[PDB]
């Protein structure tokens, strides 16, 4: 009885209480199942409730590599195209930053991730599309101090999301629930 | 002539001038070529000169996934076993922290990465060995605020190395060269 409630029940709610409905990622054409799986695992670790994608892993979400069965816990909304994904996020109050390898992008640590924020990541071989850069509210970049031009996409997603995790921990966002009662009770129900 | 010198020559030295001889990683039994490749790409991005491993990808370093040909730039020293890798690092003044999923590990952001530091990472399916934990100077952990217990190893390596990159950028370690003349001229030679 308490194994059923004192454990599973209590730990799941504890985690649900740290879910951030206003922190997310938009994945544009991320092709490799290992990147999709690792990015969702990272989303779970920083409390992302639902992630977004356009054309993930061929068209249908496909997992394999990481995933402490992370896709079991992080919702993944797939959009028909980039404009719909942006319409969806903007209508919900998100500021959307595209990640870019351009030298004119803003340093990723200078963004305030405690505000509703969605960060867009692009295809492994060629990055965020020109279309996506045009839609975004700004472009951000992670400093590269060596010879290579870019990081693995899952890695870039983690560097940015854990800076968001750092800021929100300090700001105290994880200290109290941030899901309305209906949403909360509804996700509590699935988990 | 200037394409040969003004470009290749100048950009390579610029990067060599940011290499950190006293910041590294020790990879214990990291099996997947995509993790090894992504971790070396991350090492390049934060200025790691040489990385270390015991039993990488089956025994012989094997790359495939990431690598802006990152293995072209980051030296990888493979050791016969864990004790030799530790002897090698300790004799050189490194403090070695093991990464652990234990709840008694220190928060990774509370480590001062501006001192000579080596961070040890373990096998994808089961983590750092009990032997490695016994050898290490301390254990550190990245906060996990969701349902999953761990992050992808390459992801964990990047979260920790970019916190090191953040601290060293502030401390000004990347602002001046930190390689002795012989080492510098020698790596300059290969690149
Ligand atoms: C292989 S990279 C970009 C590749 C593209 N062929 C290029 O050379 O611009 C994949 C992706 O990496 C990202 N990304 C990689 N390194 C990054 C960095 N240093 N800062 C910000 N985003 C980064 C993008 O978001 C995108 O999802
Ligand atoms: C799949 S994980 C650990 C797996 C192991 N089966 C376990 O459950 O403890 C691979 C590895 O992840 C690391 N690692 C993963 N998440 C981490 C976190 N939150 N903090 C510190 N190290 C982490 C380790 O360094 C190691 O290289």
């Amino acid at each position: 009885m308490r194994e059923r409630t004192e454990a599973r029940r209590r730990r799941i709610e504890e985690v649900l209480r740290r879910r951030q409905p206003d922190l997310t990622v938009l994945l544009e054409n991320v092709h490799k199942p290992h990147n999709l799986s690792a990015i969702l695992r990272t989303c779970d670790a920083v409390g992302v409730l639902e992630a977004h994608a356009v054309n993930p892993t061929g068209g249908v979400p496909t997992f394999n590599e990481t995933s402490g069965g992370s896709h079991k816990w992080v919702y993944l909304r797939v959009h028909p195209d980039l404009h719909e994904a942006f319409r969806f996020l903007k209508e919900r109050g998100f500021t959307v930053y595209a990640t870019a390898l351009r030298e004119d992008a803003r340093d990723f640590r200078e963004v305030d991730y405690t505000k509703p924020t969605a960060v867009l990541f692009g295809a492994e071989k060629w990055g965020v599309s020109e279309e996506a850069l045009a839609l975004a509210d700004g472009a951000i970049k992670i400093p590269m101090l060596g010879m290579v031009q870019s990081l693995n996409v899952s890695v870039a997603a983690a560097v940015i999301l854990f800076e968001a995790q750092r800021q929100r921990l300090k700001a105290g966002l994880y200290d109290r629930p941030r899901l309305d009662p209906e949403l909360y009770q509804k996700v509590l129900a699935d988990w």
